Protein backbone atom coordinates (compact mmCIF):
# COMPACT_ATOMS: atom_id res chain seq x y z
CA UNK A 1 0.00 0.00 0.00
CA UNK A 2 1.32 3.68 -0.69
CA UNK A 3 2.91 5.88 1.29
CA UNK A 4 2.57 9.05 -0.69
CA UNK A 5 1.22 12.10 0.54
CA UNK A 6 -2.67 11.54 0.36
CA UNK A 7 -3.23 14.89 -1.82
CA UNK A 8 -1.08 13.42 -4.05
CA UNK A 9 -2.95 10.30 -4.18
CA UNK A 10 -6.03 12.22 -4.85
CA UNK A 11 -3.59 13.92 -7.83
CA UNK A 12 -2.98 10.73 -9.62
CA UNK A 13 -6.24 9.07 -8.87
CA UNK A 14 -7.60 11.95 -10.80
CA UNK A 15 -5.08 12.11 -13.79
CA UNK A 16 -5.22 8.63 -14.44
CA UNK A 17 -9.01 7.69 -14.20
CA UNK A 18 -10.72 6.01 -17.76
CA UNK A 19 -14.13 7.26 -17.33
CA UNK A 20 -12.81 11.20 -17.05
CA UNK A 21 -11.39 10.27 -20.59
CA UNK A 22 -14.03 8.76 -21.65
CA UNK A 23 -16.35 11.44 -20.37
CA UNK A 24 -13.94 14.16 -22.47
CA UNK A 25 -14.67 12.01 -25.57
CA UNK A 26 -18.36 11.88 -24.64
CA UNK A 27 -18.26 15.89 -24.17
CA UNK A 28 -17.15 16.05 -27.81
CA UNK A 29 -20.35 14.01 -28.93
CA UNK A 30 -17.16 11.09 -30.46
CA UNK A 31 -19.04 7.92 -31.39
CA UNK A 32 -18.06 5.62 -28.18
CA UNK A 33 -19.08 2.00 -29.69
CA UNK A 34 -17.79 3.06 -33.09
CA UNK A 35 -14.75 4.31 -31.79
CA UNK A 36 -13.58 3.61 -28.15
CA UNK A 37 -11.19 4.63 -26.17
CA UNK A 38 -8.84 1.49 -27.08
CA UNK A 39 -9.19 2.07 -30.75
CA UNK A 40 -8.11 5.71 -30.38
CA UNK A 41 -4.63 6.40 -32.44
CA UNK A 42 -2.14 8.61 -32.70
CA UNK A 43 -1.65 8.06 -36.51
CA UNK A 44 -5.74 8.45 -36.86
CA UNK A 45 -5.66 12.13 -35.04
CA UNK A 46 -2.83 12.98 -37.29
CA UNK A 47 -4.63 11.82 -40.37
CA UNK A 48 -7.46 13.68 -39.04
CA UNK A 49 -5.44 16.88 -38.55
CA UNK A 50 -4.22 16.65 -41.95
CA UNK A 51 -7.54 16.89 -43.20
CA UNK A 52 -8.34 20.00 -41.11
CA UNK A 53 -5.11 21.51 -42.81
CA UNK A 54 -6.51 20.35 -46.18
CA UNK A 55 -9.73 22.19 -45.65
CA UNK A 56 -7.34 25.17 -43.94
CA UNK A 57 -5.19 25.42 -47.51
CA UNK A 58 -8.63 24.84 -49.62
CA UNK A 59 -10.82 27.64 -48.11
CA UNK A 60 -7.33 29.61 -48.63
CA UNK A 61 -6.92 29.77 -51.98
CA UNK A 62 -10.37 29.29 -53.69
CA UNK A 63 -11.11 25.36 -53.97
CA UNK A 64 -14.45 23.73 -54.88
CA UNK A 65 -16.45 23.85 -51.46
CA UNK A 66 -17.73 20.68 -53.39
CA UNK A 67 -14.08 19.90 -52.04
CA UNK A 68 -14.00 21.44 -48.60
CA UNK A 69 -17.37 19.16 -48.14
CA UNK A 70 -16.10 16.02 -49.08
CA UNK A 71 -13.03 16.78 -47.05
CA UNK A 72 -15.91 17.26 -43.75
CA UNK A 73 -17.50 14.40 -44.82
CA UNK A 74 -13.93 12.34 -44.59
CA UNK A 75 -13.11 13.99 -41.20
CA UNK A 76 -16.49 12.55 -39.79
CA UNK A 77 -15.61 9.16 -41.08
CA UNK A 78 -11.98 8.98 -39.64
CA UNK A 79 -13.38 10.20 -36.54
CA UNK A 80 -17.20 8.99 -35.77
CA UNK A 81 -19.43 11.34 -34.60
CA UNK A 82 -22.66 10.58 -32.38
CA UNK A 83 -24.85 13.62 -33.02
CA UNK A 84 -28.19 11.51 -32.79
CA UNK A 85 -30.72 13.39 -35.10
CA UNK A 86 -28.93 16.72 -35.49
CA UNK A 87 -26.55 17.88 -38.59
CA UNK A 88 -23.08 17.64 -37.56
CA UNK A 89 -21.50 21.05 -37.81
CA UNK A 90 -20.10 21.41 -41.25
CA UNK A 91 -15.99 22.13 -41.57
CA UNK A 92 -16.46 24.87 -44.45
CA UNK A 93 -14.83 28.34 -42.34
CA UNK A 94 -12.61 28.74 -39.72
CA UNK A 95 -14.30 28.48 -36.71
CA UNK A 96 -15.24 24.73 -37.36
CA UNK A 97 -11.29 24.61 -37.91
CA UNK A 98 -10.59 25.90 -34.48
CA UNK A 99 -12.61 23.67 -32.96
CA UNK A 100 -11.66 20.68 -34.32
CA UNK A 101 -8.25 21.40 -33.66
CA UNK A 102 -8.74 22.08 -29.94
CA UNK A 103 -10.45 19.00 -29.81
CA UNK A 104 -8.01 16.96 -31.91
CA UNK A 105 -5.20 18.16 -29.35
CA UNK A 106 -6.92 16.99 -26.44
CA UNK A 107 -7.91 13.86 -28.31
CA UNK A 108 -4.02 13.66 -28.93
CA UNK A 109 -3.73 14.48 -24.90
CA UNK A 110 -5.87 11.40 -24.19
CA UNK A 111 -4.26 8.92 -26.53
CA UNK A 112 -1.17 9.55 -24.73
CA UNK A 113 -2.52 9.35 -21.34
CA UNK A 114 -4.06 5.63 -22.33
CA UNK A 115 -1.01 4.77 -23.94
CA UNK A 116 0.79 5.80 -20.63
CA UNK A 117 -1.52 3.74 -18.59
CA UNK A 118 -1.56 0.68 -20.66
CA UNK A 119 1.87 0.71 -21.13
CA UNK A 120 5.44 0.08 -19.08
CA UNK A 121 5.17 -2.95 -16.65
CA UNK A 122 2.66 -3.78 -14.18
CA UNK A 123 3.74 -5.11 -10.45
CA UNK A 124 1.06 -6.99 -8.31
CA UNK A 125 2.89 -6.08 -4.90
CA UNK A 126 2.79 -2.31 -5.67
CA UNK A 127 -0.40 0.18 -5.46
CA UNK A 128 -1.08 1.31 -8.88
CA UNK A 129 -0.97 4.67 -7.24
CA UNK A 130 3.09 4.42 -6.91
CA UNK A 131 2.77 3.21 -10.27
CA UNK A 132 1.42 5.56 -11.61
CA UNK A 133 3.46 8.10 -10.34
CA UNK A 134 6.33 6.61 -11.07
CA UNK A 135 4.99 6.66 -14.93
CA UNK A 136 4.44 10.72 -14.55
CA UNK A 137 8.28 10.53 -13.91
CA UNK A 138 7.85 13.77 -12.17
CA UNK A 139 8.54 15.16 -8.66
CA UNK A 140 5.50 15.87 -6.73
CA UNK A 141 5.48 17.81 -3.25
CA UNK A 142 2.60 19.61 -1.33
CA UNK A 143 3.75 22.70 -0.53
CA UNK A 144 3.16 24.13 2.78
CA UNK A 145 -0.22 26.32 2.91
CA UNK A 146 1.52 29.02 4.93
CA UNK A 147 4.92 29.21 3.06
CA UNK A 148 5.03 32.18 1.49
CA UNK A 149 4.96 30.20 -1.92
CA UNK A 150 1.44 29.53 -1.00
CA UNK A 151 0.63 33.46 -0.13
CA UNK A 152 1.92 34.50 -3.45
CA UNK A 153 -0.03 31.37 -5.44
CA UNK A 154 -3.04 32.26 -3.49
CA UNK A 155 -2.69 36.23 -4.25
CA UNK A 156 -2.38 35.35 -8.13
CA UNK A 157 -5.62 32.99 -7.88
CA UNK A 158 -7.41 35.93 -5.69
CA UNK A 159 -6.35 39.14 -7.73
CA UNK A 160 -6.40 37.92 -11.54
CA UNK A 161 -9.66 36.94 -11.98
CA UNK A 162 -11.20 39.03 -14.57
CA UNK A 163 -15.41 40.04 -14.35
CA UNK A 164 -15.99 38.72 -17.64
CA UNK A 165 -15.54 35.12 -16.87
CA UNK A 166 -18.83 35.34 -14.09
CA UNK A 167 -19.76 32.08 -14.47
CA UNK A 168 -17.68 30.67 -11.45
CA UNK A 169 -15.16 31.44 -8.98
CA UNK A 170 -12.33 29.29 -8.25
CA UNK A 171 -11.10 27.95 -4.37
CA UNK A 172 -7.54 26.71 -4.54
CA UNK A 173 -7.40 23.06 -2.68
CA UNK A 174 -3.90 22.00 -3.01
CA UNK A 175 -0.92 23.45 -4.48
CA UNK A 176 2.28 21.14 -5.79
CA UNK A 177 5.54 21.56 -6.42
CA UNK A 178 6.60 19.60 -9.41
CA UNK A 179 9.48 19.56 -11.16
CA UNK A 180 9.92 16.89 -14.24
CA UNK A 181 12.48 14.88 -15.00
CA UNK A 182 14.89 16.33 -17.41
CA UNK A 183 13.08 19.70 -17.64
CA UNK A 184 15.74 21.52 -15.88
CA UNK A 185 18.66 20.58 -17.95
CA UNK A 186 16.38 21.52 -20.80
CA UNK A 187 15.59 25.49 -19.48
CA UNK A 188 19.09 26.05 -18.46
CA UNK A 189 19.64 27.43 -21.76
CA UNK A 190 17.12 30.19 -21.42
CA UNK A 191 17.28 30.64 -17.66
CA UNK A 192 19.16 33.87 -17.93
CA UNK A 193 17.20 35.09 -20.62
CA UNK A 194 15.45 38.69 -19.80
CA UNK A 195 12.02 39.15 -19.15
CA UNK A 196 10.98 35.31 -17.74
CA UNK A 197 7.42 35.66 -16.13
CA UNK A 198 5.47 32.87 -13.91
CA UNK A 199 2.12 32.42 -16.63
CA UNK A 200 -1.36 30.48 -16.18
CA UNK A 201 -1.81 26.98 -18.54
CA UNK A 202 -5.02 25.25 -17.78
CA UNK A 203 -6.24 22.04 -19.65
CA UNK A 204 -8.65 19.30 -18.92
CA UNK A 205 -7.33 16.76 -16.20
CA UNK A 206 -7.27 14.15 -18.41
CA UNK A 207 -4.26 15.89 -20.45
CA UNK A 208 -2.03 16.31 -17.57
CA UNK A 209 -0.75 12.83 -17.52
CA UNK A 210 0.97 13.67 -20.83
CA UNK A 211 1.72 17.26 -19.47
CA UNK A 212 3.70 15.71 -16.95
CA UNK A 213 5.06 13.00 -18.96
CA UNK A 214 6.25 15.22 -21.85
CA UNK A 215 5.93 18.35 -21.15
CA UNK A 216 3.79 21.08 -23.16
CA UNK A 217 3.87 20.34 -26.58
CA UNK A 218 3.70 21.98 -29.60
CA UNK A 219 1.00 20.80 -32.15
CA UNK A 220 2.27 18.42 -34.60
CA UNK A 221 3.32 19.06 -38.15
CA UNK A 222 -0.12 18.47 -39.56
CA UNK A 223 -2.12 20.45 -37.36
CA UNK A 224 -3.19 23.25 -39.35
CA UNK A 225 -1.05 26.68 -38.09
CA UNK A 226 -4.23 28.84 -38.51
CA UNK A 227 -6.55 26.42 -36.10
CA UNK A 228 -4.58 28.67 -33.55
CA UNK A 229 -4.92 32.15 -33.09
CA UNK A 230 -1.31 32.95 -33.09
CA UNK A 231 0.36 30.07 -34.50
CA UNK A 232 1.64 26.57 -33.33
CA UNK A 233 3.05 27.66 -29.88
CA UNK A 234 2.68 26.82 -26.44
CA UNK A 235 0.04 29.57 -24.78
CA UNK A 236 0.08 31.08 -21.42
CA UNK A 237 -2.27 33.67 -19.87
CA UNK A 238 -1.73 35.87 -17.21
CA UNK A 239 -4.91 36.33 -15.78
CA UNK A 240 -6.03 32.72 -14.06
CA UNK A 241 -9.62 32.73 -15.39
CA UNK A 242 -8.34 32.81 -18.77
CA UNK A 243 -6.56 29.53 -18.50
CA UNK A 244 -8.80 28.05 -16.04
CA UNK A 245 -11.56 28.39 -18.51
CA UNK A 246 -9.57 25.85 -20.64
CA UNK A 247 -9.90 23.48 -17.47
CA UNK A 248 -12.85 22.75 -19.55
CA UNK A 249 -14.81 21.78 -15.86
CA UNK A 250 -18.37 21.30 -15.21
CA UNK A 251 -20.82 21.52 -13.41
CA UNK A 252 -20.90 17.72 -12.89
CA UNK A 253 -16.86 17.80 -12.67
CA UNK A 254 -16.21 21.07 -11.10
CA UNK A 255 -12.71 20.11 -10.10
CA UNK A 256 -9.32 21.05 -12.17
CA UNK A 257 -6.02 21.35 -13.18
CA UNK A 258 -4.02 24.45 -13.42
CA UNK A 259 -0.14 24.99 -14.48
CA UNK A 260 2.25 27.62 -13.13
CA UNK A 261 5.37 27.82 -15.63
CA UNK A 262 8.02 29.77 -15.86
CA UNK A 263 8.33 31.31 -19.18
CA UNK A 264 11.11 33.07 -20.77
CA UNK A 265 9.61 35.30 -22.88
CA UNK A 266 12.53 37.50 -23.88
CA UNK A 267 11.70 40.01 -26.66
CA UNK A 268 8.03 39.61 -27.04
CA UNK A 269 6.26 40.27 -30.95
CA UNK A 270 3.47 42.28 -29.84
CA UNK A 271 0.22 41.72 -31.76
CA UNK A 272 -3.54 42.90 -31.49
CA UNK A 273 -5.15 40.02 -33.95
CA UNK A 274 -4.23 36.88 -34.66
CA UNK A 275 -1.56 35.89 -37.06
CA UNK A 276 -0.90 32.01 -38.04
CA UNK A 277 2.90 31.94 -37.95
CA UNK A 278 5.55 28.76 -36.48
CA UNK A 279 8.12 30.69 -35.87
CA UNK A 280 9.14 34.23 -35.15
CA UNK A 281 10.89 36.97 -36.73
CA UNK A 282 14.67 37.28 -35.82
CA UNK A 283 15.59 38.54 -33.07
CA UNK A 284 12.17 38.07 -30.96
CA UNK A 285 11.48 35.18 -28.63
CA UNK A 286 7.49 34.99 -27.76
CA UNK A 287 4.88 36.75 -29.25
CA UNK A 288 2.23 38.96 -26.54
CA UNK A 289 -1.32 39.15 -27.98
CA UNK A 290 -2.02 42.37 -25.66
CA UNK A 291 -5.51 42.38 -24.25
CA UNK A 292 -7.41 45.64 -23.06
CA UNK A 293 -7.16 44.44 -19.54
CA UNK A 294 -3.87 44.07 -17.60
CA UNK A 295 -2.79 42.60 -14.89
CA UNK A 296 -1.57 45.76 -12.68
CA UNK A 297 2.01 46.14 -13.59
CA UNK A 298 2.63 48.85 -10.44
CA UNK A 299 1.65 45.58 -8.32
CA UNK A 300 4.36 42.64 -10.07
CA UNK A 301 6.61 40.77 -7.14
CA UNK A 302 9.55 38.77 -7.75
CA UNK A 303 9.56 34.57 -6.71
CA UNK A 304 12.84 32.72 -7.38
CA UNK A 305 14.15 35.92 -9.74
CA UNK A 306 10.76 35.33 -11.46
CA UNK A 307 8.36 38.05 -12.32
CA UNK A 308 4.91 37.83 -11.21
CA UNK A 309 2.19 39.63 -12.40
CA UNK A 310 -0.37 39.28 -9.65
CA UNK A 311 -1.89 43.28 -9.87
CA UNK A 312 -4.97 43.65 -10.18
CA UNK A 313 -7.11 43.83 -13.98
CA UNK A 314 -6.84 47.64 -15.25
CA UNK A 315 -6.67 48.85 -18.73
CA UNK A 316 -4.45 48.47 -20.41
CA UNK A 317 -3.79 51.46 -22.59
CA UNK A 318 -4.35 49.23 -25.88
CA UNK A 319 -7.01 50.54 -28.10
CA UNK A 320 -7.55 49.02 -31.57
CA UNK A 321 -6.86 45.40 -29.94
CA UNK A 322 -9.03 42.24 -30.67
CA UNK A 323 -8.32 40.50 -26.84
CA UNK A 324 -9.59 40.96 -23.57
CA UNK A 325 -7.02 39.89 -21.98
CA UNK A 326 -3.28 39.09 -22.68
CA UNK A 327 -1.71 35.80 -24.15
CA UNK A 328 2.10 34.64 -23.95
CA UNK A 329 3.02 32.52 -26.78
CA UNK A 330 5.98 30.55 -27.24
CA UNK A 331 7.39 28.72 -29.98
CA UNK A 332 10.08 26.50 -28.38
CA UNK A 333 9.46 23.51 -25.50
CA UNK A 334 12.87 24.46 -23.93
CA UNK A 335 11.68 27.96 -23.28
CA UNK A 336 9.23 26.93 -20.15
CA UNK A 337 9.77 25.51 -16.75
CA UNK A 338 6.87 24.50 -15.07
CA UNK A 339 6.88 24.97 -11.17
CA UNK A 340 3.46 24.46 -9.66
CA UNK A 341 0.22 22.47 -10.24
CA UNK A 342 -2.97 23.54 -8.73
CA UNK A 343 -6.03 21.45 -7.87
CA UNK A 344 -8.79 24.10 -7.78
CA UNK A 345 -12.61 23.67 -7.06
CA UNK A 346 -14.72 25.37 -9.14
CA UNK A 347 -18.07 27.03 -6.96
CA UNK A 348 -20.53 27.81 -10.46
CA UNK A 349 -22.83 30.95 -10.07
CA UNK A 350 -25.95 29.36 -10.06
C1 LIG B 1 -6.94 27.33 -27.55
C2 LIG B 1 -5.45 27.34 -27.21
C3 LIG B 1 -4.60 27.72 -28.40
C4 LIG B 1 -3.66 26.53 -28.64
C5 LIG B 1 -4.05 25.38 -27.70
N1 LIG B 1 -4.96 26.04 -26.78
C6 LIG B 1 -5.33 25.42 -25.50
C7 LIG B 1 -5.02 26.37 -24.36
N2 LIG B 1 -4.85 25.89 -23.13
N3 LIG B 1 -4.58 26.52 -22.00
C8 LIG B 1 -4.39 27.81 -21.67
O1 LIG B 1 -4.15 28.06 -20.50
C9 LIG B 1 -4.46 28.99 -22.61
C10 LIG B 1 -4.24 30.27 -22.10
C11 LIG B 1 -4.29 31.38 -22.95
F1 LIG B 1 -4.08 32.61 -22.45
C12 LIG B 1 -4.56 31.22 -24.31
C13 LIG B 1 -4.78 29.95 -24.82
N4 LIG B 1 -5.05 29.53 -26.09
C14 LIG B 1 -5.16 28.20 -26.03
C15 LIG B 1 -4.97 27.79 -24.76
C16 LIG B 1 -4.72 28.85 -23.95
Amino acid sequence: KSKLPKPVQDLIKMIFDVESMKKAMVEYEIDLQKMPLGKLSKRQIQAAYSILSEVQQAVSQGSSDSQILDLSNRFYTLIPHDFGMKKPPLLNNADSVQAKAEMLDNLLDIEVAYSLLRGGSDDSSKDPIDVNYEKLKTDIKVVDRDSEEAEIIRKYVKNTHATTHNAYDLEVIDIFKIEREGECQRYKPFKQLHNRRLLWHGSRTTNFAGILSQGLRIAPPEAPVTGYMFGKGIYFADMVSKSANYCHTSQGDPIGLILLGEVALGNMYELKHASHISKLPKGKHSVKGLGKTTPDPSANISLDGVDVPLGTGISSGVNDTSLLYNEYIVYDIAQVNLKYLLKLKFNFKT
